[PDB]
DNA sequence: CGGCTCACACT
DNA sequence: AGTGTGAG
């Protein structure tokens, strides 16, 4: 079992709200740009920032008054702002055109607002019978790398000298005859992520890379390695040399504290060195299935099958009120309380006329002042109306209990947070 | 005051 | 049903 079973893509539009603003906004076009919110707050937070901008340092979560400092002509683009809060809807339009013609190609799971991993394997399969014994061309593969090539023994000077004598090493290489041969599989695989690729720049004006390889944990990898506006070709074979200095942080889903503990536990930093471990020696430090996850994905292997998911499986509204902003009074949370629920409510009415389908469980999660996690509270109700009045009046019900405060016209302590979330949909 | 938004494991 | 982690 050499997890060789499937060819699978991941796909990430660059830069993407940035993109959505250029498109739009043609001024911004190939210029150092970045899309802000919450302009009041030192000229708002950057939540997008151009590759031309990224070149000065310019980064997200990063302050645009900063960003300015070490990007004095930095363009910026403004996140909609309704009822008080930042509106996401022109990039969920936005993804909603890269997503669907995505889906035209194969069946995808929509990973995030801007990308989507894509079974290609049955794809791949009919690609690979349509043409007997055809050659592939390294015309085929225009915006192709492929991942520890070229080895070996003035081109390679330039990175296009580089990533072509990588290919024709790779296309040399392979010999066509056999089907079977996984190499073979994802080359295919990324021929199509290249016409994937294409369609969706020509019919959206949009830029992506893509990762293709056996799972989703090296097709995202992947991905990451040629950003921006190129696709990275990561095989089985390339695992080795690519784990043996990569950090392990850098792994999906290890990013955070089981990351940080396998390299505080284990005394190593790079995800090949996880290979020298039995399965129960993982098992045993971080759980079954940390574990045989870690023992498999060392070795390049991970069976996470790619969820045939178009749709988010939530709709979510929320604000923060941090510091000074809190909200102390009953009223205040009443009408924050309605402002979220009146965006939900527009963004559950378009799903289900769009979507065919409805949000029964209406959740509520605040945040007093003076908890450092991300919520203080969870609460639900059943949602059984679109209605702001009635969503926002049952979410005030469902946590008006928090409130300590005698006067009750005050609350306290006060909120920093309100979090509004539609969910439990049903067909309709 | 890196904001808003999702998915999912664990209990 | 609620809490926490991880991500984009
Ligand atoms: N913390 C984050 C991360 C991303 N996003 C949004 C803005 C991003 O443009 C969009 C996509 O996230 P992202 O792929 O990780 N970064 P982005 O697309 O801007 O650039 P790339 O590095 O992928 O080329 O989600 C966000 O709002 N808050
Ligand atoms: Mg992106
Ligand atoms: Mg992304």
């Amino acid at each position: 079992a050499t997890g060789q079973d499937r060819v699978v893509a991941l796909v990430d539009m660059d830069c993407f709200f940035v993109q959505v603003e250029q498109r739009q906004n043609p001024h911004l076009r190939n210029k150092p740009c970045a899309v802000v919110q919450y302009k009041s707050w030192k000229g708002g937070g950057i939540i997008a920032v151009s590759y031309e901008a990224r070149a000065f340092g310019v980064t997200r979560s990063m302050w645009a008054d900063d960003a300015k400092k070490l990007c004095p002509d930095l363009l910026l683009a403004q996140v909609r702002e309704s009822r008080g809060k930042a509106n996401l809807t022109k990039y969920r339009e936005a993804s909603v055109e890269v997503m669907e013609i995505m889906s035209r190609f194969a069946v995808i799971e929509r990973a995030s607002i801007d990308e989507a991993y894509v079974d290609l394997t049955s794809a791949v399969q009919e690609r690979l019978q349509k043409l007997q014994g055809q050659p592939i061309s390294a015309d085929l593969l225009p915006s192709t790398y492929i991942e520890g090539l070229p080895q070996g023994p003035e081109e390679t000077v330039q990175k296009e000298g580089m990533r072509k004598q990588g290919l024709f090493q790779w296309l040399d290489s392979l010999q066509i005859d056999n089907l079977t041969s996984p190499d073979l599989q994802l080359t295919v695989g990324a021929v199509i992520v290249e016409e994937m690729r294409a369609a969706i720049e020509r019919e959206t004006g949009f830029q992506c890379s893509a990762g293709i390889s056996h799972n989703k944990v090296l097709a995202k990898l992947a991905c990451g390695l040629n950003k921006p506006n190129r696709q990275t070709l990561v095989s089985h074979g390339s695992v080795p040399q690519l784990f043996s200095q990569m950090p392990i942080r850098k792994i999906r889903s290890l990013g955070g504290k089981l990351g940080a503990s396998v390299i505080e536990i284990l005394g190593i930093e790079y995800m090949g060195e996880l290979t020298q471990f039995t399965e129960s020696q993982l098992q045993s430090h971080f759980g079954e299935k940390n574990g045989s996850w870690l023992y498999a994905m060392c070795r390049g292997i991970e069976h996470d099958p790619v969820k045939p998911r178009q749709l988010p499986k939530t709709i979510g509204c929320s604000k923060n009120f941090p510091g000074k902003t809190a909200l102390a009074t009953r009223e205040q949370v009443q009408w924050w309380l309605l402002q979220l629920a009146q965006e939900l409510e527009e963004r559950l009415t378009k799903d289900r006329n769009d979507n065919d389908r409805v949000a029964t469980q209406l959740v509520v999660s605040i945040r007093v002042q003076g908890d450092k996690r991300l919520s203080s509270l969870r609460r639900c109700c059943a949602l059984t109306r679109y209605d702001a009045h009635k969503m926002s009046h049952d979410a005030f019900t469902v946590i008006k209990n928090c409130n300590t405060s005698g006067i009750q016209t005050e609350w306290s302590p006060p909120l920093t947070m309100l979090f509004l979330c539609a969910t439990k949909f049903s067909a309709s």
